[PDB]
Order: structure tokens, then sequence, then C-alpha cells
């Protein structure tokens, strides 16, 4: 397209009448050449914008909606995880508690295994101290 | 605004004539400039308007672009968190699921020793059910 100042100068030209009809003719198809050529290009310029703007609503709704995905993509990932810490911290105070029972367990069944022994040794000190039973009793023992 | 392509070459028709009035031929020229600058306006709306559009276009192309790339890895920061902490879980589980089945083993171990003494004691006082100094100290315990 011609720029302003170069249209103006054929304008120009354009104005004296004893400008000679074949010049005159030329700039003429020159103008209606150049309107041509600047409707065209202006067309041009209207459909390729049109293309850009349609990218930024399909980006406006492209990466609109992945974000509402990928947090949902993300929130998904907690949960799961979620339930799996919850339902192993679970087995681990169970478990715990479990073996915590088996402690005392532990302690009742040592109090009676040294209360028994507790007996016994007293018999055996008796023994040890002094007849016919008694010969009985270390038989027991040896 | 601009004129249709047919209009301007209504123009230009009348100005091929050089019989034409100095007035009118005046008067076509300017209405050649003054059309031409409103259309050159307007395409340069055009042109800047395109350069608003392409450039939200080259916004979003690597705006959420980057955000791609940020939740991808931001994901992870959650995904690696909690598989060395479920990780952690899960193994205090079987730790103390290992000392408490050594518990089990302490447990049987104990009571074999009770049943042990238990019965050596049984036998002792079988033999004094049935029977006499010495065995009167050693009843004294019960």
């Amino acid at each position: 397209p011609l720029k302003p100042e170069e249209h103006e100068d054929i304008l120009n030209k354009l104005l004296d009448p004893e400008l000679a009809q074949s010049e005159r003719t030329e700039a003429l198809q020159q103008l209606r050449v150049n309107y041509g050529s600047f409707v065209s290009e202006y067309n041009d310029l209207t459909k390729s914008l049109s293309k850009a703007n349609s990218e930024v609503a399909q980006w406006r709704t492209k990466y609109e909606t992945d974000a509402i995905q990928r947090t949902e993509e993300l929130e998904e990932a907690k949960k799961k995880l979620a339930q799996r810490l919850q339902e192993a911290e679970e087995a681990v105070e169970a478990v715990n508690a479990k073996c915590s029972s088996l402690e005392k367990t532990k302690h009742r069944l040592q109090n009676e295994i040294d209360f028994y022994f507790g007996k016994l040794r007293n018999i055996e000190l008796i023994c040890q101290e002094n007849d016919p039973v008694l010969q009985r009793i270390v038989d027991i023992l040896y």
C-alpha cells in the first residue's frame, strides 16, 4: 500500500488539467490497483486477526479448565495417600497396644515365677538345714 | 466508512476526463485524499489490534506453559513427601510387630518355667500329703 505522501503526490499530479492523458490514465490506474491491494491487505489483516483472537479464547478455556482439572488430580493423590497413611497409623497403635499388653503378661508371669521359686527355695533351705519324707523330697531334686 | 471499490472507481472515472471543471476535479481529488486517510487510519487501528491479540496469544502460550512445569513438579512435592512418611509408618508397624512376636516367645517360655516350678511344688505336696519334724516346717509354708 502507498504511504500517504506517495499517494498525495499522485493526487497533486492529477490536479493538473493539462496533464497528458497517458500519464493521467497511468495515475488513475495506479490508484485503482492500489485501492484494490489495500482492501485485500486489509481483509487479510481482519481474518489474520480473527485467527489470533480465536486462540485467545482457545487458551482462555484450554488451561483454564486444565487448572481446575490439575487441582483435582492433586487432591486425588492427597486423599489416596491420606487413606493409606491412616490405615497404617491405626494398625501402628493397634499392635502397639497389643505389645504393651504382652509386656504386662510378661511381668505377671515373672511374678508367678519368682513366687513359686521362692516357695521351692524356702523348702530347699529347710532341707539343707536338717527324716523319712525328706530323703524323698531330696530325691525330687538332686 | 472507507468507500467501496465501486464508489472509488466512480470517482476515478470522473477524474479521467480532461474537460472536467477544476472545482469538481479538486473536489474529487480531496475526496480520494480524505477517504484514503480514513482507510489507512482504520488499517492502523487494525494492525495495532492484531498486535494486542498476538501479545495475548504469546502470553497464554508461555504463561500457563510454565504452570505445566510448575504443578508437574509441585505435585511430586507431595507425591515424594508422603511416600516417605507412609514408609515410616509402615515400618514402625512391623518394628513393633517384631518386638511383639519376641514377646510371644517370651510369654510361652515364662509359662513353661511356671509349669516347671509349680510341678515340682505339687510333687513335694504329694509327699507331704502322704506323711515329720522337718515336714511341719515345710508345711508351715502352707
